[PDB]
């Protein structure tokens, strides 16, 4: 039955699929973009506030369209506590820079499990063009 949990499944799977349908379509980030439009969260650009408006702005001008090219795992959920949290993340592929460090793009959504039962998308991040220290 459609429960509290099976529509955090629900919601969960249904993004995820909307992430990895078809290239047959114009963007998997359009259906996404046209998803978080009632599940508008704090979409936090490069650190900056965003909206749905403006995400769909630098979506458009073809900046989170590497979004699909990006690698997701299964993130930590174990501990359920009470008012849960998932953070997604997505490292969009990295590639081959100059100082033997890699570019990437890194994008956490950060959802919330809603006392309720329900989730909803408590904020994502997107930090385009970033890196982390070599170790060497």
């Amino acid at each position: 039955d459609m429960v509290t949990d099976l529509d955090v499944k629900g919601l969960g799977y249904d993004f995820i699929d909307l992430v990895t349908k078809s290239p047959d379509s114009v963007n998997s980030e359009h259906e996404l973009a046209h998803f978080l439009g009632p599940h508008d969260p704090e979409i936090y650009v490069n650190g900056k506030i965003q909206t749905t408006t403006a995400f769909l702005q630098f979506f458009r001008q073809g900046l989170f369209k590497k979004l699909k090219d990006a690698e997701f795992a299964i993130n930590v959920s174990g501990k359920v506590k009470e008012g849960e949290g998932y953070k997604l993340v997505w490292k969009s592929a990295a590639q081959r820079s100059h100082d033997q460090k890699i570019r990437w793009d890194e994008a956490e959504a950060y959802i919330w499990r809603r006392k309720d039962g329900s989730c909803w998308l408590h904020s994502v991040k997107f930090i385009m063009s970033k890196a982390a220290p070599y170790v060497a």
